[PDB]
């Protein structure tokens, strides 16, 4: 059997955990003590909140219809309430405590109605599309006019300000995101959107929203570009115009920060408050996509290293984007770097991603990894993304590991501390206090299909352990459940075995 040491260091690289890195898209089993929720993805491009109409574009025969309020749980009287996809979100949102990130339309038009399917001849301007208007210039209702052929952004954000007050109160929506996966308009919207996304286009679109937003809510975040993925981070997918404004900027990711920078300093506002991506990892294993499905143990095995190319200098998993641009991975140093030279002091979202497995031990494993990673690498905010249907036991498992490991919504500290492991292929490690520092926490996890290996810890900081409690959940329960404690701690060392396919969450007392 395997020993691997751990040195934990209270002292060293100590960092606040922003907490809206614990959250999600769409709502789990509602025991993961999330902080942030964000209601976004394809739909809401064409979503319209004067009748809760949207369209699914590519996903489902370009329909609209209204499956936001039959998806949200809504009844058709309230289907017919201005606002109530949103409303009936963002109560949630104050039920549980959370942020509320929420969508605003930016391809140009949202549903006039649900009567299904919109043929290619139908796309906008068409009686089936209502226009987007950024800013009214007239006098606002709380119930908008349905007979015109617009939808006025900014008095929707007034209607949300009327009823829940501006972003700095308790009550308040925070934050807007500019759409949703431009680049992918052309493809997952083409009746909205037929022609790609330019650069330019892009940018004077996020500018106008941005400005038509902030003069309502000057408090509200303003979320962009919402990339889906690489193709859109190194060129807006072949924009057409890049060739022409690209310049000096190595990448898309460039020549948004700068021009979002460029903009802001004309109007004399920050116009852009977060950096928002998706990140569906391109990695493989045994032939198949992590994020495709759960796979053989070969897929299992590269979705418990996948979440090293976000962070780790040294690691090439198998895909594309490691094939050819390699030079951009690990990516949260990369987009880190980029925002430091281009736009300095915008935060960083990953709006919506996912490590696939929702029910296999390796999501799990994945997610523990990913969550530990998001905390001490800058990230503002995070929020998974349902890929399959019905529950997601071993993401969920993840979640409640960080968030409420003891059935009391006891969570991982706010304060992260630097953490090492001699092997980081079979083991990783995340660290944390809180800002008492009585108690420290601790996240290990085996990734080995096969071993067990002995943890030998190793503490230094200004205080000494006595002992702690362990909980966690492996192969066989995804249930959180207490296992043995660590009854005795010998001047700041300690072993713990820790089996294959194993998360533990260890929180040592003084
Ligand atoms: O399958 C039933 C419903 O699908 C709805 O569309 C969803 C797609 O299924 C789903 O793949 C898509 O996920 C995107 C995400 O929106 C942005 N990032 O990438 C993910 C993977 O491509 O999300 C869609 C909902 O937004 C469809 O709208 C419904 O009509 C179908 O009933
Ligand atoms: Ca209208
Ligand atoms: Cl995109």
């Amino acid at each position: 059997a395997k020993t691997i040491t751990i040195k934990v260091d209270t002292f060293k690289d100590r960092k606040p955990i922003s907490p809206y890195i614990y959250g999600t898209n769409q709502d789990l089993a509602g025991d993961e003590n999330m902080a942030a929720r964000r209601l976004g993805g394809n739909r809401m491009t064409g979503y319209n909140w004067e009748n809760n109409m949207s369209n699914a574009g590519s996903d489902w025969q370009h329909s609209s219809d209204n499956y936001l309020c039959s998806n949200g749980g809504l009844t058709q009287a309230e289907c017919e309430k201005p606002g109530a996809v949103v409303t009936s979100f963002h109560d949630q949102s104050l039920k549980l405590g959370t942020y509320s990130l929420v969508t605003l339309p930016m391809a140009g038009y949202v549903a006039a109605d649900g009567n299904g399917s919109v043929q290619e001849s139908e796309a906008a301007p068409s009686a089936r599309w209502n226009q987007v208007v950024n800013a009214k210039n007239a006098p606002f209702q709380l119930q908008p006019d349905l007979n015109d052929n617009y939808v006025y952004v900014d008095e929707f954000v007034h209607f949300l300000v009327n009823k829940y007050g501006t972003a700095s109160t308790k009550a308040g929506v925070k934050g807007y995101a500019l759409d949703n996966e431009p680049a992918l308009w052309s493809h997952t919207h083409p009746r909205i959107h037929p022609e790609k996304v330019g650069a330019k286009e892009l940018v004077d679109r996020s500018v106008s929203l941005s400005k038509a937003v902030k003069a309502i809510d000057a408090g509200a975040e303003v979320f962009g570009p919402v990339l889906y993925g690489f193709g859109a981070y190194k060129d807006l997918q072949t924009a057409p115009d890049w060739d022409s404004v690209k310049g000096n900027y190595s990448w898309f990711v460039d020549y948004y920060l700068d021009q979002m920078r460029l903009s802001s300093q004309v109007e004399g506002k920050r116009l852009l408050d977060v950096f928002d991506v998706h990140w569906y990892p391109e990695a493989m294993g045994g032939g198949i996509r992590i994020t495709n499905e759960v796979g053989n143990d070969e897929t299992k095995k590269a979705r418990m290293q996948a979440p090293r190319t976000l962070w780790d200098p040294t690691y090439k998993e198998d895909s594309w984007i490691a094939q050819w641009f390699s030079e951009f991975l690990p990516i949260l140093p990369r987009l880190k770097q980029s925002v430091d030279k281009y736009y300095p002091g915008t935060k960083l979202a990953m709006t919506s991603y996912s490590y696939g497995g929702e029910n296999d031990i390796s999501g799990g494993i994945a997610m523990t990894d990913v969550l530990g990673i998001l905390g001490k690498n800058d990230v503002y905010m995070a929020n998974y993304w349902k890929l399959k249907d019905g529950v997601n036991n071993y993401v969920s498992a993840a979640y409640k590991l960080y968030r409420n490991y003891d059935g009391k919504n006891s969570t991982f500290g706010d304060t992260s501390v630097s953490a090492q492991t001699s092997d980081i292929v079979n083991s990783s490690v995340h660290a944390s206090v809180t800002n008492s520092d009585k108690e420290l926490h601790l996240v290990v996890m085996n990734k080995s299909m096969d071993s067990a290996f002995d943890a030998q810890f190793d503490l230094s900081g200004a205080k000494t352990y006595i002992s702690g409690k362990v909980w966690g959940f492996d192969k066989n329960s995804s249930q959180i459940k207490e296992a043995a404690p660590i009854t005795q701690i010998s001047g700041n060392r300690f072993t713990y075995t820790v089996p294959p396919l194993t998360a533990y969450h260890i929180v040592l007392t003084t």
